[PDB]
């Protein structure tokens, strides 16, 4: 029976890395399309910074 | 049989390790759109090329 609730848990986590896999690509998808889009002006350039900027943002607005 | 349930508390735990990594890629991506919506919205310049970064920001996947 300990077989049974481990594998119930891998399952449950299986699944919460399927649906953040499929969120992470749908947001990734759009970076793409959007980088295509840039590819000078000063707006667009700071939309590149954004794609390429190697944290993420903390600063409040 | 006793290696059974071995067997799926570590393909459980390699599981739960990319949880960890794909949260923070998400979180990463998705703070790159809300900062890309800032600067639209900032920008109001009548720019064409950033109406359709906004149309590409709300656009839906009749898919997920």
């Amino acid at each position: 029976a300990l077989a049974e609730e481990w594998k119930r848990r891998y399952e449950k986590e299986k699944e919460k890395v399927e649906d953040l896999e499929k969120e992470r690509d749908f947001y990734f998808g759009k970076l793409r399309n959007i980088e295509l889009i840039c590819q000078n002006d000063p707006v667009l350039q700071r939309i590149v910074d954004i794609l390429y900027a190697t944290d993420e943002g903390f600063v409040i607005p």
